[PDB]
């Protein structure tokens, strides 16, 4: 009989010590909180990536008697045993805040058992496995090895109960095996998306008719069947099945055919973020260098909108964003508005660095700044030296170099400020440019919303826009993330943590989650799931308009409100959902022993049903 | 303060293309100049401190004897 | 692979319009290869890093070269953060009177050091940019012919920066006038050069320089 109280945690994912997915981020930022709780009882497990592991992992000698507390002996012997049979791996600390201990199996040292295993899998779970799919080969290899390693631990350790968490289908082959071999560990499977979800939404409808698609056939249609089978097997073998978001859980229920027992929303390391005026000024500096020679609006009366992240035109909702802005243009010309909205699209695309045009811009405007300064400090000295001696200040000299710097701003008649800051390697086929053409947002002075596409991540060392991304976000007025497929959405959530108003959707995981906690707090939620494609767009424009027509004080109200939301998203609060998950896994595994520890019998159908 | 105001004014004009001292500035300038006037025929002191023996100090008395 | 003493290294530079033969780039690269030999044989303690600032057709910076500066800058930050933490801790103890690096700090320090490791046997590049003709460029091919490849054995290192200098560069944060001043010796081995403003302005800025007797400025300088 095992100790449910003081137990062991093994979290397994493909990403552990190598950025390949977004899960890397999740695990890395959840480490500090879970190391804090589990200390050295907690191990992350994953495939060794021989290309990167040396940059991220403090390698340790796992054989020294010192490497493990005595109560933690079993794990050491487990590895010992694993080495015997010829399995190779790296024990080490993952060099993040938290510094959690990590076991990285060398998938090569086991690649032999490949054929034997592909077979065993088929004849225990009926999971096909073509030989040209390297990801699943690796996913099987990883699976068999980890199941194996847990087999050993469950064998050698007899004091601690053992909970083993797996993230996403690639790390999910281990799950069937565990249930089949009746290994003594309670298992949790979280899915951060579904296979069919991604593949359906990659063309341009979903959230409606998804409850009625033939899964076995559509998986086929995409050449995904064997992958789908693993994702499904993973979801049914686990003792507790979860997803990151409310929205994805609905998707999951109908697509994998099991109702998630709970949600495990992604929090952030909020301390790692925590100004706006200071950073807005750096953005002003860019806008002036860009619209040089036709700067016809009041920066004290302009708002900065932005969408950012991975370049997924349809899914991130770039289309709706550009479109809705075109419409917010109309409305602001008709409503004859005094204000101006400059809107950035920071999304990385194939490029050849900066446009000559865009670089001259900033250069000449900077030379103006110098000259003005030189000139003024000359006036300074002259004014002072007169006063101190008691008993047109611009000499010709200064007028000349001033006049020259002003003349350098003139731009070739009828040439407008560019809509793009880079040399696009496909100016004709790029989705973002072509939509901002279709809507004819070209930055002419008549246009009340200006359009800036910066196909490149942000770094403080840029000739054009001298900020890091965090700096830039803070300097803006409103983030806009009209996402159509987005299981969580770190971009909006980190937008919020940084104290910036933002617009998300109700098909966003982060949207979904946020909904349950209205707009006064700096979070607008566009309905993308129930209203039709157009009403969605319109709802978007209404939200933007409302924001534009906010008074200086109405805006400082919101901003101060969103800024307090931040602490809601730290792991210190979001982590408690993982505890609900793990503990539900225990209550389901040892129904009897659990009753003893609690003093009654609690419900075991959800994680919320439990606590 | 005054010059950096001129600065902003000069620049903002140029960036928009197509007596810089307003009254406001002239006033506080004039006042600061007037505060330098010193009481007729009063010279710059030969000493920076309150001497505790202004009459007997060797250094002051020599620089008096020589009338510097 | 930073194996030499900056307190004991000299910076040489040639600069200007890209005229391989006429500016005397050839002689420069060649003479440096030879200055390498002599410094290995003479077993010298010193190191010469030599810049060719001559504009060529390019596609901005190499990913390699940019990662370089980035990681090394992140080291600087992290060190700073860490040290000022030590500062506060040391002071606060003293003011109250009657391993300073916590685990926390050791980790992010260790990570920043690990990010510097470069793929085995990969040497420091001889070029900072994406060359639009890597095979036909006169300057690269000569510095290949002489096999100055920046291996630690080599006592003169070779840096080709096919782009004028601007203070706003991710790689080399100087204007040209700034850069010139920061160097130790300009080298302008010109073959056809009716005046040569590069060397003459090199001299005006108070930097030692080598010109020729077929340079106009050389010619003129000789009579003094
Ligand atoms: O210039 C940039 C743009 C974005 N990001 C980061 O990239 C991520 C973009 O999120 P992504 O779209 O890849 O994932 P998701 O939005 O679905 O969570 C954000 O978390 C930012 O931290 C960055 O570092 N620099
Ligand atoms: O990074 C650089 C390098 C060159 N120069 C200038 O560009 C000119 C190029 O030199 P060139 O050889 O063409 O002049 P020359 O010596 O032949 O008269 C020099 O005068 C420098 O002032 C510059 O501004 N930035």
């Amino acid at each position: 009989s095992r100790d449910l109280q003081n137990h062991l945690l093994f979290e397994t994912a493909t990403e552990v010590a190598n950025r390949v997915g977004g899960i890397y981020s999740v695990l890395k930022s959840k480490a500090p909180i879970t190391v804090a709780q589990y200390k050295d009882h907690y191990h992350l497990i994953g495939p060794l990536n021989k290309a990167t592991y040396q940059n991220e992992v403090d390698i340790l000698d796992w054989k020294k008697p010192e490497a493990f507390s005595d109560e933690m002996r079993p794990v050491q012997h487990a590895l010992q045993t694993m080495e015997s049979r010829g399995v190779h791996f790296v024990y080490g600390r993952w060099l993040i805040e938290g510094a959690p201990k990590v076991i990285l199996f060398d998938l090569d040292s086991v690649r032999g058992y490949s054929n034997e295993w592909k077979g065993d899998l088929w004849s225990l779970v009926g999971i096909p496995s073509p030989e040209n799919d390297f990801e699943t080969n690796d996913a099987i290899l990883l699976g068999y090895t980890v199941a194996w390693f847990l087999g050993e631990v469950a064998h050698l350790d007899s004091q601690h109960a053992i909970v083993a968490h797996f993230h996403e289908w690639l790390a999910g082959v281990a799950l069937p095996l565990c249930r089949k071999r009746r290994i003594d560990v309670v298992t949790i499977f979280t899915t951060h998306a579904t296979l069919l979800g991604r593949y359906l939404c990659a063309s341009g409808d979903f959230y409606n008719c998804l409850e009625s698609v033939d899964v076995d056939h559509e998986a086929g249609r995409f050449g995904i069947y064997h992958r789908y089978c693993i994702e499904r097997a993973a979801a049914h073998s686990a003792d507790v099945f979860t997803t990151v978001s409310q929205i994805t859980a609905f998707e999951a229920e109908h697509l994998l055919k099991r109702k998630p027992d709970g949600i495990l929303p992604n929090g952030l390391n909020v301390i790692k973020f925590q100004l706006h005026a200071l950073k807005k000024e750096k953005i002003n500096d860019f806008v002036r260098g860009h619209f040089h020679g036709c700067f016809d609006f009041d920066l004290d009366n302009t708002l900065y909108f932005f969408i950012a992240g991975r370049y997924e035109y349809k899914n991130k909702g770039a289309d709706m964003f550009i479109e809705a802005l075109a419409r917010l243009n109309y409305r602001l010309k008709v409503s004859g508005s005094k204000k101006t909205v400059v809107a950035f699209i920071v999304m990385p695309a194939k490029n050849n660095s900066f446009t000559v045009e865009a670089l001259k811009g900033q250069a000449e405007v900077r030379a103006l700044e110098n000259t003005v300064h030189e000139v003024t400090t000359s006036i300074g000295k002259r004014i002072f030296d007169h006063a101190i001696r008691y008993p047109e200040l611009l000499k010709s000299s200064d007028k000349v170099m001033l006049k020259r710097r002003i003349l350098a701003l003139r731009r070739p008649e009828g040439q407008l400020p560019p809509i793009v800051t880079h040399n696009m390697v496909d100016d004709a086929n790029d989705l973002i440019l072509n939509k901002i053409r279709q809507v004819q947002l070209f930055n002419s002075p008549s246009d009340r919303v200006k359009m800036i596409f910066h196909p490149e991540f942000l770094n403080a060392n840029n000739p054009i826009l001298g900020l890091d991304y965090d700096e830039f976000v803070r300097g803006c007025h409103l983030g806009v993330f009209p996402s159509y497929y987005e299981p969580w959405g770190y971009t909006p959530a980190e937008c919020t943590v940084m104290g910036v108003p933002s617009i998300t959707t109700n098909v966003s995981g982060f949207g979904s989650y946020m909904e349950d906690l209205a707009k006064d707090y700096g979070i607008y939620i566009v309905d993308r799931r129930f209203k039709a494609p157009d009403e969605s767009v319109e709802q978007l424009v209404d939200y933007m308009e409302e924001f534009v027509k906010k008074t200086a004080a109405q805006a400082i109200n919101q901003r101060n409100r969103t800024e307090r939301l931040s602490d809601l998203l730290d792991w210190k609060r979001m982590g408690l959902e993982y505890v609900k998950a793990r503990q539900l896994a225990l209550r389901r595994g040892y129904p009897d022993q659990f009753r003893e520890l609690v003093g009654e019998e609690l419900n075991d159908s959800n994680m919320d049903a439990l606590a």
